[PDB]
């Protein structure tokens, strides 16, 4: 069905539960044995979300190469995405390692540090100028160059180091600072408008390496925004934008990370970004 008719008829039935249960059914399990050595345990935030040992991202390590984070790889539409846990405070150095590593010039934060009263994620960049960041154990430094605070979100610019060659790297922080502690967003216009500034900066595209996105799991927020990029592009590449199947897309990028899009209320979300964003798009 198309997806503005599909979305009234799941609507006026009540049914967004059961379509959320079906795609859990049906979604790829494969395994994630690195992810669950003993030696690892303080690099996952929760027990049950990990990456998949044939689509996760290697540091650059002998030791231990192990991070929470996921290679997304979009063949039709020609989009990758990294999509990674909210940093801890024993993985921030690893954080950066991976950003240098995979050549990112992006990266997506779409929580605050601290949510319902607890921490979601460490504070893994500085906030002032003159106060600058080293992480010892990957031999990298970090400095803020410039904030830019807007009413739904906030840019930053930001400089990374890679201490040991003394080459410097430009990295942009797009921050989506007003998702609500419950729930979703009533309108996806706000988180849309977020959408199209990454767009625009150049982080989504093929010169460079792929957008690092997170949230505090790295699933379900973050599922979010790589499923509404994708299925938008693909809407402008095909002669027939109607037979774009979102249910579809999204079983695509569950082959690459468990767990995507996390509650029916989500699901629902992503359906009404997509539809808003291919009016604007015309
Ligand atoms: C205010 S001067 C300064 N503080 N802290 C630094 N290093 C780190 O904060 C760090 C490394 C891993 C997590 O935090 S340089």
């Amino acid at each position: 069905m198309e997806m503005e008719k599909e979305f009234e008829q799941i609507d006026k039935s009540g049914s967004w539960a059961a379509i959320y249960q079906d795609i859990r059914h049906e979604a790829s399990d494969f395994p994630s044995r690195v992810a669950k050595l003993p030696k690892n345990k303080n690099r996952n935030r929760y027990r049950d979300v990990s990456p998949f040992d044939h689509s996760r991202i290697k540091l650059h390590q002998e030791d231990n190469d192990y991070i929470n984070a996921s290679l997304i790889k979009m063949e039709e539409a020609q989009r990758s995405y990294i999509l990674t846990q909210g940093p801890l405070p024993n993985t921030v150095g690893h954080f950066w390692e991976m950003v240098w590593e995979q050549k990112s010039r992006g990266v997506v934060m779409l929580n605050r540090v601290m949510e319902k009263g607890s921490l979601k994620c460490a504070q893994y960049w500085p906030q002032k100028e003159e106060k600058e960041m080293i992480f010892e154990d990957t031999n990298l430094k970090l400095t803020l160059i410039s904030e830019d605070i807007k009413s739904y979100y906030t840019v930053r610019q930001l400089e990374l180091e890679n201490l040991t060659t003394q080459e410097t790297r430009e990295i942009l922080h797009f921050h989506y600072t007003t998702w609500p502690d419950f729930g979703v967003p009533e309108s996806p216009a706000s988180f849309l408008n977020f959408l199209f500034k990454v767009r625009e900066s150049g982080s989504l595209s093929p010169e460079h390496g792929p957008v690092v996105v997170h949230c505090s799991a790295g699933i379900g927020r973050s599922g979010t925004f790589c499923l509404a990029d994708t299925c938008l592009l693909l809407m402008d590449k095909r002669k027939d934008p109607s037979s774009v199947d979102i249910k579809k897309v999204l079983l695509e990028m569950r082959k690459f990370r468990m767990g995507l899009i996390q509650t029916a209320d989500q699901l629902r979300f992503s359906y009404l970004a997509v539809i808003e964003g291919a009016k604007f798009i015309m």
